[PDB]
């Protein structure tokens, strides 16, 4: 029996300007002291958010209705009784080694043949000794992002996908760890649902051949999802090897996870919203809107209702969107992302979605154009058909700085733009962005395009088009 995650420090919070790490307990009670969680993984920032919310919606049984989290944000706190009520009843649950109930963990997965607790990581002798305040994150992370693949321990042949493994995460964010908690704690109802510490502490029998498959469905159970079997062996003073195996088989079910945003299709399937390289995540803003017809995260919907609540008591309606995941390719882990944006006042009123639907509009129909522009400029350096002729001219294109450019640049403004997406000016400030962006990734072309004479042809060709593109705006 050591190291309880109620009252150790092991949660990294922002004091005063320094960094200091929390338990539990002082995270929830003393939420308004935190300017934030603050990690240098964004996994890590989302399962903190994730466990802190998960106690909060069962100590509260809560909140039922948006007007309990406005009462709190005026008080200023959380309901205190509750919490601690709540964290006292389960206080034994929540040591990180503990003889039959380890925090997340299966107490009876074998000591011998361990392995290094780095599995725990996204990849994404050399074996660090970790602290328990870093193994205890490294379970919560490993336990919610894992990814599907081989196993083959206890008879499973591969494991699935941990609950968020895939998905970006929603999570809006206020000016202390109080207000951000409150604006990601979405009405709820205790029915039918139970965080992992609300069951009987799992046992290897239960788990070996993949026994116990649980629909995936239950906001704090999704929350607290025991993906992996898991049980950190404790050196005396830190953590290098672990118990290893299955965990619980998802089966699907109709929940979505309340940071979850979708979006659907060409045709016309829905998708969840991801992170990915050469993709900026805002162009994908429009499509999660229910008229696209996606689905907005729960979070993101509940904080913009409570913006507006906020406005109209004469409070601090201003808010930031910080998204959060992993950008995954297949079964590999490419990236850990971390997105900033404004929460834009009236961000879901049919004017300022109408708004935000036009400006990707121009931008993707402008990007679209550049994109067939650079196909045609590496065509006409190349040549006719006879390395591999089109990847040589995938290579060429891939090599021009224009797509790329262009997009890096709206990325700059984008932010600027979408705060003041409830305006109507708004659109005129985004098309000279626009115009902007085009200007400088095609500059960066011609550069690119006066080394030799080969490049002149295509060159006076582009430029003919390029001027095309720019007139239709």
């Amino acid at each position: 029996e050591k190291f309880n995650l109620i009252d150790e420090p092991w949660i990294p919070v922002l004091k005063g300007g320094r960094v200091v790490e929390v338990g539990i307990g002082e995270a929830l009670l003393r939420a308004h002291e935190f300017a934030r969680i603050e990690t240098p993984s964004p996994l890590e920032e989302a399962v903190l958010h994730r466990l802190l919310l998960a106690v909060l919606h069962r100590a509260l049984s809560g909140p039922r209705c948006p007007e309990d989290v406005l009462d709190w944000w005026r008080k200023g706190g959380f309901p205190q009784d509750p919490i601690r009520d709540y964290l006292n009843r389960f206080r034994d649950r929540f040591f990180l080694f503990h003889p039959e109930a380890p925090f997340l963990q299966v107490a009876d997965l074998p000591e011998e043949n361990p392995l290094p607790w780095s599995k725990l990581l996204p990849e994404l002798e050399n074996l660090p000794k970790a602290t328990y305040a870093q193994a205890a994150r490294a379970l919560l992370v490993h336990q919610a992002f894992a990814p599907g693949g081989l196993l083959r321990r206890y008879g499973v042949g591969s494991a699935k996908d941990a609950p968020v493994a895939r998905p970006a995460l929603f999570l809006p964010t206020g000016q202390n760890l109080l207000e951000t908690l409150l604006l990601n704690l979405v009405p709820y109802t205790p029915e039918d649902d139970a965080p992992i510490w609300e069951v009987p502490p799992l046992r290897l029998g239960d788990l070996e051949g993949a026994r116990t498959k649980w629909p995936l469905t239950g906001r704090t159970r999704v929350y607290t999802w025991p993906a992996r079997g898991v049980r950190l062996l404790d050196e005396g003073d830190g953590v290098r090897f672990m118990g290893y195996g299955p965990g619980v088989e998802p089966l699907e079910a109709t929940h979505r996870d309340p940071m979850v945003a979708q979006r659907l299709d060409a045709k016309g399937n829905l998708l969840v919203l991801r992170l990915s390289e050469e993709r900026s995540f805002w162009r994908d803003f429009s499509a999660m809107l229910p008229r696209q017809g996606g689905k907005v995260a729960a979070t993101l919907e509940h904080a913009e209702n409570l913006q507006g609540e906020l406005e109209d008591e004469g409070l601090e309606g201003r808010i930031t969107l910080r998204v959060l995941g992993q950008v995954s390719d297949q079964a590999k882990v490419l990236d850990i992302r971390r997105e900033v944006y404004p929460l834009p006042s009236g961000l879901l009123t049919p004017k300022a979605e109408e708004n935000l639907e036009k400006a990707l509009k121009m931008a993707e129909e402008l990007g679209q154009g550049l994109k067939h522009l650079a196909q045609e400029v590496a065509k006409a350096v190349v040549g006719e058909r006879d390395s591999p002729y089109l990847e040589e001219l995938t290579k060429l294109a891939n090599s021009l700085p224009l797509e790329r450019l262009y997009w890096h640049a709206l990325d700059g403004a984008f932010p600027r733009f979408f705060a003041r997406v409830e305006e109507e000016a708004s659109l005129d400030l985004w098309r000279e962005a626009l115009r902007g962006a085009a200007l400088e990734a095609w500059k960066a072309t011609r550069r690119f395009l006066g080394t030799g004479a080969r490049h002149l042809k295509a060159l006076a060709q582009g430029e003919q088009e390029f001027g095309r593109l720019l007139g239709e705006l």
